[PDB]
């Protein structure tokens, strides 16, 4: 019935990106399935005013990071995509290597084998050859690398305006239209 | 005598990153050599309150984008590094491919052959396999890929605070200390 | 203004190598930051007369293996080098793959992206194609593989004499001279 | 009816490893064929109390390094394996490249084409990309790389104890049990 | 306390390039360690008015090509870099393959493993796929390929002027300024 | 009925090499088709006594650098080979990449697809990994890389002697004998 | 005026192939330049009735294996091709690696760079991955691998009949027709 | 109880090699399973005095080339190895590509997956890059390439003497000793 998208958050800086993804997906009437890593919860508390319990309330369903029996861990579970936002280099490497020992990496591993859209908001700078090799080869395996670089051409008035443009551009990859930002139409 | 760094700006969004790099380098008593692409001047006018003539005044020397006889185009010219900020995918590809048909790509080509530090603030999202292949292989050739992703863990109060942290992290790669941002020291 | 070097120990045999690196680095007035793996602590207990607390007293600062918020885990933290001594195949693989899920592998991951010297005293024999592929490719990413093979040409009288020579050659890679071993100068 | 093993010594430090291999193999009733390089003889004289004449007496047969007509140089010659101990980087590269211009490299070249066990006690530190590429690719061709790294977990009392453990683990690869060292069996 | 640079000469044409490197480094108070191959000595005799004994006098220390126990053959030996000038395809291949069976190739092999600057003035034309593969892959291992192609834009009045510029550009890679050639500064 | 050879000059130093190639080819009764890049004309003026109009007078036919409709730009046009002398790194990369947006790179692109001899006098030092990758891979596509390195073994009396020898060796690749230099015949 | 072909013999079994190549080329009015390795001379003596001096008399010119100043060692020397018959794995590896430390490997190295026909009668069985890697990659560099495998379909009456057929097929690669063997034209 | 070896003959010249393999294996008390391709039967008739029915009588079991249900086509069937003698380039390519559309290529495909010894007496000269790519990559997959090149150093008196030596060296790869040829033991 309703479209399903798995939203995974990891311990890279940029926790507000994952929070605003859940808000935008809820408004778009998308059934969300949230998984938060241990260090994702730590960065949520430290960088934002949200508590992990507040972020869990923004999602239709929540699954435990270590619960490999969760419904989303099986390819038979029907879902239409997954976004890891923000995505740490550790989780990027787990997905690239195939070492799927938690629910985030396993569900991403499953999305790739089932040929479902997987978007990794990989946040790190500068990049080593390890990071770039992982990005290139996971891209060839089917994933989409979305570095959250600001779009300064929108003449933003606040940090939130840039984050809203980024979140809207992320969800474009699932053929979803937030209508929350100004798309380019020339000068 | 004074350290020399070539500062190149291209037509990717984020012109304020290159402007604040020139300001920080001037304060650090670094002799700067500025080159601006045609579309870099266009994005400076459109996203910022600066005019190209204002940015040129922030640099000790300015060289024309099409002047292949400029001093910085020769490896015999002594310089200590180059940063392309912001760096478009087009200029990243010119450097990766070796098609050095303007002063920015030629000077970058020269920095790589002379084994001088070259930093590319490559701004694009999402990334295709073309972008990532260019990033990986130019990295193996010696360049440093620095995607300008914000560091939200600093609890920034403004867009300028995030840009200042990014610029300071860029210049760390030249062993320069702005002292303009708060470095991580735990929670 | 002292030089900072991260000393990481893992659960490969040869715990005395890491202990003597700390002792050396202290005598040369280097500020050492020690991280010990869980199995490093076990190997320290089993094959040396030291206790992990004795090892911690040899370092200027100690960080917990699971504390991903430690200062050394960020590239903004300035450091001059990192040595993993001894380095197990497990940790070598974590660094090669990029699966940086503890402080040793994350700090090493940061050293590579910030282009700082990383020395892996990788101890294992014989070597599989997995080990050698990881060594070769992590070398291309910037790390130095240092197998702790004895230099019998020094005509040592004890195991400790051979360890001292190995430790001295390790620290040569950071441009540090222990002056504790006979450098080669003909027969 | 006796098993034949070619024992080759090259000019890497650690000549005692090859001497003890000859002693251990004689104990095990293996017919040994010794080949010593020119710089192996110099190394034997420098760092051991053995003269090359003493080492030749430890072997059943001795062949000249320059004698490409020696029996071991033909694949039609029955042999069960070969160990280069210690193995220099030069000889590792001769075997990797295929430039078989002396009896050691040619016999190793023959062992690989006849699909016989070839162990290279490659001793060098630190390792360059050249060394590791040669190790990885000669491994894929069928060779076993055995860095002589000490097993400190045996809680040794002398340098000789650690050499004995290494020699025993080397000969494990030929399915031989010296019985002179303590194998791991838990704490 | 002085900087040490190993200067290796091989049997590629261009022996004067190595001779002028030794002279320039002496001028810069660099302690030079010279190794000459067998065919480098033949090339010196044929192409120059120097005898190998004259070239050896230009260096602070000279090591035998066959002496694998020379000080420079160990990584424990302190040194800031090595330049092979001129560098034959044979020696380029020895370094690329790792077949380090003489003092020049072994010392270069050691420079690469110790992460020290290694410059190969590789002289050959035209180039085969063998040469180019060796150049590309040894570059990735850390070496610098410096083909001695003349910089005609200096408007030289003699062969020696072009050689002096090449030698100065070589030593730039060791952060050394001979001050004996005109660096580019736009159109004169 | 005469052989046709395209002579292309680019903005690398060494303009006299291309001028002498034209003179040598004229003496050998070869119909030459000249294309000069914009920066080739500037280098001709700067480092030689020739004017570009003098160089055009040495050729049988001259085509404009931006005229993609020139006869030599089509494979249907009969031609026996092409030499780019001197060849910049920029034009080397244009040919390697296939970005054939001027008459020199397009004609070279055509020579490769029609399996005609293409000689690139690629002049640059030192060489980066970008340059060498382009040289290796364009060689595999069919091109011949000819770095203009002097042949001191001819015991030359002037710069012109060494240039004459290089030019003669260049034209050897087209099975042409200038007879203007001394070929090697032993000591 | 006459065609020049370098004939190189190495220390693989099959010296009679090289001798019969020299006889066939003399009959075809080809100027032959012979180079014999040290182990080719030993092989000639052992498995043929020829003395090396008899083989030298079959050639128009002879050059010493260690004479790097011989005429054929330079690309400036006019020559139409080279055949190494028989070709050892050692010499195959010297050519593949580029380690051209004798006149045979240097002349072959020169033939490849000058784009002249090079035929390697590589004789070894079985083949290792080293041998096949060298064969494949030297082929891509321009060489032709000619294993001297007998053509039994000619219905030979002696060993010499099969040798004559191999020699004729070898020289087919130089566009030469010995005319002393029966080519295939159906049953 | 008895050793089983699959003997496959294909349509390359050298049918007598396959016949003599069958005779040698019968003498060695090895249970042989013969498969002949269509063009091997034509080759047997043309260059030997045997009829295909005579060759079938030399084997213990015979299977039809198109019978994909034969016992040897399954990995569950116990067998100790397989030799394809002689091996055409077509069959070499079928095994390399995996296009196992007859019993010879499928049985070889099975031998590789079950990790059993597979020897390909690949006969062709000269070799293309296609042939050598197939040889190299099928070798890495487990097969042994055995070019039937004669060993002239045995000082043979007839064609059959050289064939007997090749056959004995072939079966050396199955740890079998025909004992009817002189192995090398010096001059
Ligand atoms: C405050 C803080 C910020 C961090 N930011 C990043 C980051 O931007 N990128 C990254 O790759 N890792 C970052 N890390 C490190 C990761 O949290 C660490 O590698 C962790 O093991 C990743 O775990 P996870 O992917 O399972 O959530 C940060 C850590 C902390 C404590
Ligand atoms: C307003 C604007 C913003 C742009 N932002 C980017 C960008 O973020 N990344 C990118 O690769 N190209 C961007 N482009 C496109 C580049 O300007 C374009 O590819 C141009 O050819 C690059 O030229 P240059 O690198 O020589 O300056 C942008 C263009 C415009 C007009
Ligand atoms: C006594 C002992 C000795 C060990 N020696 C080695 C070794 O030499 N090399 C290795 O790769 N692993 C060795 N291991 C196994 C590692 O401890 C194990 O793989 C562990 O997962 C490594 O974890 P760490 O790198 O986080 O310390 C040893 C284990 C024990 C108990
Ligand atoms: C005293 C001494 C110790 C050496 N130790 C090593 C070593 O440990 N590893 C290495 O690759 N080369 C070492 N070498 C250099 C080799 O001996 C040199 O490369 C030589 O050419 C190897 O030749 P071979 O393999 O034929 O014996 C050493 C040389 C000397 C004089
Ligand atoms: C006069 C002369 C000039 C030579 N020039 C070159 C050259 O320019 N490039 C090259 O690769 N080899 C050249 N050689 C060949 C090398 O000397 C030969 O390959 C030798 O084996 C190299 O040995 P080395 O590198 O140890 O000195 C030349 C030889 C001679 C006699
Ligand atoms: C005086 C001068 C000398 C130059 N020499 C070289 C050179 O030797 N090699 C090179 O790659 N570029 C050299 N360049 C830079 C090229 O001219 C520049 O990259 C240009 O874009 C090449 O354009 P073209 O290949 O279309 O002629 C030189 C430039 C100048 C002004
Ligand atoms: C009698 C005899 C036969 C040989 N046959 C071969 C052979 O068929 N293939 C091979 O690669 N090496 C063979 N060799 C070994 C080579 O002679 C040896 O590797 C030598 O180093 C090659 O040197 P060269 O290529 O410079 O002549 C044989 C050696 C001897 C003594
Ligand atoms: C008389 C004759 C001799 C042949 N010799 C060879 C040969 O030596 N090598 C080869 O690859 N093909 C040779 N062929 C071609 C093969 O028979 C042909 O490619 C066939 O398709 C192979 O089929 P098979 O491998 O299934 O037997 C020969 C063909 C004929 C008629
Ligand atoms: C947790 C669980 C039962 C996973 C199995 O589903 P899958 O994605 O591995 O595919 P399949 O339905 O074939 O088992
Ligand atoms: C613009 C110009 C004259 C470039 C030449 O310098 P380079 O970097 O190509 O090196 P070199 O000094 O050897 O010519
Ligand atoms: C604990 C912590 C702050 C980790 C992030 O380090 P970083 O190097 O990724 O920081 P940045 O790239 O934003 O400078
Ligand atoms: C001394 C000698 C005979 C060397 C050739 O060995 P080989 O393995 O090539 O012999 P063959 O392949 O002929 O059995
Ligand atoms: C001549 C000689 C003794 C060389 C050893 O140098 P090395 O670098 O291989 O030894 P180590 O690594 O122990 O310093
Ligand atoms: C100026 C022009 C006609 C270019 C097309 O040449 P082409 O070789 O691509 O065309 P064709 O394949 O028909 O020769
Ligand atoms: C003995 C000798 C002169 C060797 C040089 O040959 P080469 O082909 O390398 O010289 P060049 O490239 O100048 O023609
Ligand atoms: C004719 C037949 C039964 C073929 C199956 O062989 P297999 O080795 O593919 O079967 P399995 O894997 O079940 O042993």
């Amino acid at each position: 019935r309703r479209r399903r998208i798995v939203v995974a958050m990891t311990g890279a800086t940029g926790a507000m990106l994952g929070i605003k993804v859940l808000i935008a997906l809820r408004r778009l009437n998308v059934e969300t399935h949230l998984v938060m890593s241990k260090w994702a919860e730590a960065t949520i508390k430290y960088e934002t005013d949200y508590h992990p319990s507040n972020v869990r309330a923004l999602a239709d369903y929540v699954h435990n990071i270590n619960d490999m029996a969760a419904p989303v861990s099986s390819g038979s579970f029907r879902a239409d995509g997954m976004i890891v936002v923000p995505c740490s280099m550790k989780t990027l490497a787990a997905i690239h290597s195939g070492f799927c020992d938690d629910l985030i990496s396993r569900t991403a591993d499953v999305m790739l084998k089932e040929r479902r859209r997987l978007v990794l908001v990989a946040r790190e700078t500068p990049l080593s050859e390890i990071h770039l090799r992982n990005m290139l080869e996971v891209t060839r395996a089917g994933a989409v690398i979305f570095p959250p670089v600001p779009a300064f051409y929108i003449k933003a008035g606040s940090i939130e305006d840039l984050i809203d443009q980024s979140v809207g551009r992320m969800l474009d990859l699932f053929d979803l239209d937030t209508g929350d930002f100004e798309r380019w139409n020339g000068w």
